[PDB]
């Protein structure tokens, strides 16, 4: 599946939830990690800066097999990344 190449992923952060935010406290909007989610063996979470000390988790959950995102389906992890990154390019004032 994808869980166990996900661990070599650039974006992929040993992190737990507080950490991730620490970590992106000095980014920049929109900046993003993908890290473990106890929500279950086949389930990551993204940690993204919607602006100063504000930040969001999201679930996603695999389920051959893709990839769930808040209702939206992807087949492989990149194209996630791609998401988040094309997110916080929009974001670019
Ligand atoms: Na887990």
């Amino acid at each position: 599946s994808h869980m166990h190449r996900v661990i070599n992923h650039p974006y992929y952060f040993p992190f737990n939830g507080k950490q991730a935010e620490d970590y992106l406290r000095s980014k920049e909007r929109g900046d993003f990690v993908i890290r473990q989610s106890s929500r279950g063996d086949d389930h990551l979470a993204i940690t993204w800066k919607l602006d100063k000390d504000l930040f969001q988790h999201v679930d996603i959950q695999e389920m051959g097999k893709v990839l769930v995102v808040e209702g939206q389906r992807y087949h492989d992890l990149d194209q996630i990344i791609v998401e988040y990154l094309q997110n916080k390019i929009r974001l670019l004032n």
